[PDB]
């Protein structure tokens, strides 16, 4: 193995409409380890949970979680699930990268933007076609 | 002294709700103190207009208050990244919560939120707009 272990975060029930960027996200964070929770990226994935029950899901989840070596989580589209995994991620003290996107014309929550500190929380503005650039320079850097 | 209260709701989500914030701080001064009371502010809008000096502030004064917190109350019908990280960190602390969602929103419930739930210290309370300070004197009444 010897392959960080990477947790992927991205809006379900809070809206699909990154779903493609997810991928694309999902996709280069494979080159620099395994992908836990590569089902966020699913296309067939939707906002209504109609694809176990929640707690099944929670349980699950969290403990992916606590296997992650890398947080990893693209917050454009409001979620209270990727919020509610960051602030689980900062209690276990996670290193934890957000990916924003201001060409979505929303203002980033500042509980996120304002959790920025340090190497261990980065909050990074990207625009759609420099992910894999920036996901490059995190990973190459800080793998 | 008088319980210190910890409000979450959507700001930078949307404040589609802003009026049942209102309605449920204003209730929630009836048990203990209002730690949180600016998330009701009818002025306050989703774009962070209204402050100046950076979202770490934000941040770090909200941690306080959430560490000061004796119960945390949180409306989590509106997709909110904030509402989200503050359940996340208060789960990390082990505090008492109520969540209050709103079915006839047409949304489904997060599954990292609904999830969370163990009926005790993290409960999960469906509603109606009209009963919202039936169900705080409710949780309030042993709360
Ligand atoms: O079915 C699900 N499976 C799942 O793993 N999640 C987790 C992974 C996502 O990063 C995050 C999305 O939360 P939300 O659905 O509130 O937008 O929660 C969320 C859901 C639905 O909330
Ligand atoms: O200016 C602010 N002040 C503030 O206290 N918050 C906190 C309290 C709210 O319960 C929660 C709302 O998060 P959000 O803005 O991402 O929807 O975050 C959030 C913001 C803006 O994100």
């Amino acid at each position: 193995m010897g392959r960080p272990a990477l947790y992927f975060c991205g809006s379900i029930r809070g809206g699909r409409e990154d779903r493609t960027l997810y991928e694309r996200i999902v996709s280069r964070l494979r080159r620099f380890g395994t992908v836990l929770t590569e089902h966020v990226a699913a296309a067939e994935l939707g906002a209504r949970g109609e694809e176990g029950g929640d707690r099944l899901i929670h349980e699950q989840d969290l403990e992916w979680l606590q296997q992650a070596d890398v947080v990893v989580a693209e917050v454009t589209q409001p979620s209270l699930g990727v919020g509610y995994q960051l602030g689980r991620a900062v209690a276990f003290n996670k290193r934890i990268l957000c990916l924003f996107r201001p060409q979505s014309g929303r203002v980033l929550s500042a509980m996120i933007r304002g959790a920025a500190d340090g190497s261990r929380f980065q909050v990074w503005d990207y625009e759609e076609g420099e992910v894999e650039a920036l996901l490059d320079r995190y990973f190459e850097a800080d793998p």
